[PDB]
């Protein structure tokens, strides 16, 4: 069965003026700034930001590749899929 969301977890995440984008469940270090209630620490690959979003932006990503995966011209997305697919796991910073 699903779980919650944990680190690590891979998923496509959907923010307001982007496709939705290749990304991963995040850890939150020590001292560094908590999400609100209810929201993740959501890494995008490609772009390598983070946001906070809650689980109705969040789609597991093995389920939602065939819809979402699509190569586009957005800055950044085809990276993303690549790291999505290749070295999800890696430290990008």
């Amino acid at each position: 069965m699903p779980h919650a969301f944990k680190p690590g977890d891979l998923v496509f995440a959907k923010m307001k003026g982007y496709p939705h984008w290749p990304a991963r469940i995040d850890d939150i270090a020590d001292g560094a700034v908590k999400p609100p209630p209810n929201k993740y620490p959501i890494f995008f690959f490609g772009t390598h930001e983070t946001a906070f979003l809650g689980p109705k932006d969040l789609f597991p990503y093995d389920k939602s590749k065939d819809k979402y995966g699509k190569p586009n011209k957005r800055k950044g997305f085809n990276e993303g899929l690549w790291e999505i697919q290749n070295n999800p796991h890696a430290s990008y910073s």
